């Protein structure tokens, strides 16, 4: 069908590219970077993360696929000399596709942004103490004094959500994760400590106690906003969708990131 | 229909288990403990955890009811007051259940024996250091040295996997996790340190590496295994039941418990 | 001898301050806020930081004392109405003399500027990523990649570092113990994880690696260094004073503020 | 001097002993396993803590030396290749020697047995659950629920100690280090979570709350104690030696364990 591929942009990916390109010139295939039904990324998770985010408004009608042309990546799962046989496979279709979880962010304000992340959101204050009362499902849960707050996707456990202290989850749980960052806790403040993991369907809400002006990251993304009323999550109803030719476990693939490979 | 009531045995829980049988006298119930179809527990979860695992093969056909008489408990979440209203709605019926999810633990030997698990199942060894390979679905995911393992279930989360930093997992999530007793990490032992989260029909294996014998753990009873040639962990096809009278959010029963109340 | 008191500046604090003032005003104790011998600080932990920091450059001709107005803090531990008995056995004098370790920062440019830290001192960086290496007694320890570093002093132990997971050390040990914030860990990526207790005349040094522009705090002040080429942390030769007037072991004082009170 | 030498009892061990005990025999060297003035261990740090125990009433009089035959130890910090080379210098004496802290623990019951740990003492309970009273110089400090505690030397912080979370403590600072085991942390039960490190002269007493059996371990010797009425952790005045030939650093030691070698 249409396609795409980002490179990283140094030699070696670009390079990468180019072959691709002219091996693709052999099959049924048109470039095309404005609706593509497939996307090619080269280089690593970061380079992956900025084409999911290019075309987070066809998620639908995209499959994506990593290569990794330095260490390996959790998206980017395809090493560089297998590019040919990556052509030849994606020429002809016929692959099966898989799907992961995504997590909602609505930020409002006194309008109202939304925002899609693959790997996480974070929420830190702008400068001065982090205090926001956690509410779950208009539940009010805690109130948290600390560095600030991490809301994971499954796929993202494996990233910031693990330096945290985070569970790992097996991205077929459609699920999110809030792990804390520097918690206080003496016997005034008290926060629960433990990461919490949210099924589809719980809304997770900040609200601000004094100030309300929060540095927010969403993935590579960090923007700073102001008057700030509310910061929702929720797993996201939109998925991002991969392209897979062979099988390669989510678990095998943390063995090789962490274990050994 | 049917009921049973447990008792810590204590004199303030058999005078309410002989209370709640005089009220329940007034209407159509059978006090029947060989094949009730309502359990109820008086006492603290240990109570709760005897009644199930002294029905465990009737899991089926049981809702389960707990009362606690000293702290509030994750499963015994009624007080002593209000168990004239608990008869009384208990005799109508017209209640609904909720389900959470059980780990199967299963033990092969060179015969094989299976339990039932509410909270979790510790793996550790019988003196000598505990050396086991982790297998996920059959790929070898690494070899862990340490004091032991613990899977638990979400409802479990909140027990043994909480004090081993694992996360809090609402129960709707059909999941178990795997977290590490005092791993050992330095430049030639690795394990992923993480907490893990499987999901349904994914299947964990322990499988020893020089000493076969272990201390493994199921809920409160804990028995020496010897001859061991693995340890296999699964979410279960059964599930417990809960009759459950009123709205009391596993998000706010973490509060109570953990936050303040 | 000479005096002067700070307050938090609420009504409370400047009300107990007026109310010193003019029980001072029965004894021989001139008020000079230049060059005191005692520095009463009225209000909590960071009007007391502030105390500190005021006049860390008589920190040998000072011993300071601290009342909390709200919560009960680790320097501030003389309640309000303990004031006239604190006013009366001060100025007799002839209580004895209490002194903690401090911690030394020495930032390098392309000049040099030295901090003195009560409770802690931490680098970040300016929005990118942080990577330094760190090196001690000249030796290459690690690469650290994560949110940053803490380096606290014995009592600075119970502020971020514990937060931070770091231990809770006795104030009669001259040391100091640098803690990770959120490092990343993966089979490329290696720091040493657990907090790091070093001993008087060790040097710690945070080399930069690609970014040279970082966020350096000192206790409560925080300040964005550019073209830093060298962070340098070692136990000070300089000590803070405190009067003692009764027992409060340092022991209790933790029970106190984590356990009950 | 007179010397003994302790071998792990593999092959490679002995024979490794045998020429070291040949090449003694051509100097002024008396082979004495009653009253040696030298210690060498070829093995692990295992075997190393065999020796120290072996010996431990003769501490003042002994300097230990450590070969480690398979992986580089803590203790063991001679290759096998510079045998030759250890044999030598050690013949001529003029060595200089380095002292490590150790602790002591006495266990009191209704007599008394000390014991002293060059690594660690844990404390956990014979089967049922683990509750004890933590006292900090006779005052109450905690009430610990969990699965136990274990009290390092700074030498031993590098072991059991920081699988448990505790930092690592340079061996030039005499004290002590006391961290738990899988506590139980709830709106009722409170420990303070983290690490304490206890200078020289303060007395840390656990006092049992119900059950009074307790599995206690000294390094690597475990021994079930019954009707035990206190176990008291101290920094021991007595001191372990090392000769030291060349330079090796801590925090090399350290780095090379567990960030690279
Ligand atoms: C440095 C830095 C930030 C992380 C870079 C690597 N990275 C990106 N995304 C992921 C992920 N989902 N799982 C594991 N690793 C990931
Ligand atoms: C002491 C001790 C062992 C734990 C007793 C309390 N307890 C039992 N089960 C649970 C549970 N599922 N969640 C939270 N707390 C629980
Ligand atoms: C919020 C916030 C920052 C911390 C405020 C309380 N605080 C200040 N200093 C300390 C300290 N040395 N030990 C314990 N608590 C302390
Ligand atoms: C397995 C196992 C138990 C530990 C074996 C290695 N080991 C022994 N002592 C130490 C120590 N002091 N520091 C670091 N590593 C040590």
């Amino acid at each position: 069908m249409k396609y795409m591929i980002t490179s990283k942009g140094d030699e070696k990916s670009d390079l990468l590219r180019l072959n691709m390109i002219a091996g693709f010139g052999e099959y049924d295939m048109e470039y095309d970077d404005v609706e593509p039904e497939i996307v090619i990324s080269i280089g690593g998770d970061g380079t992956f993360l900025s084409a999911f985010h290019q075309y987070e408004e066809r998620l639908d009608e995209i499959a994506f696929i990593g290569i990794h042309t330095g260490h390996l990546g959790f998206y980017a799962d395809w090493r560089p000399a297998e590019a040919d046989k990556l052509v030849k496979l994606l020429a002809k279709g016929e692959y099966q596709k898989v799907s992961y979880p995504l997590l909602k962010t609505t930020v409002k304000y006194g309008k109202e942004a939304t925002y899609l992340a693959l790997n996480e959101s974070t929420v830190k204050s702008s400068g001065g103490p982090f205090v926001v009362d956690v509410v779950i499902n208009d539940i009010h849960f805690e109130r948290f004094r600390g560095d600030g707050l991490c809301m994971s996707t499954p796929s993202g456990t494996t990233a910031y959500n693990k330096s945290l202290g985070g569970a790992l989850m097996h991205p077929s749980i459609e699920a999110m994760q809030l792990t804390e960052m520097a918690s206080i806790n003496n016997r005034v403040y008290r926060t629960i400590g433990s990461p919490l993991v949210f099924p589809k369907h719980h809304v997770v809400s900040l609200q601000p106690v004094n100030d309300k002006d929060f540095q927010i990251s969403v993935d590579h993304l960090s923007i700073l906003h102001r008057d700030v009323q509310e910061i929702r999550y929720e797993v996201s109803a939109k998925k991002i969708h991969f392209a897979r030719f062979r099988s390669f476990p989510f678990w095998r693939r943390v063995h090789d990131s962490f274990i050994e490979d």
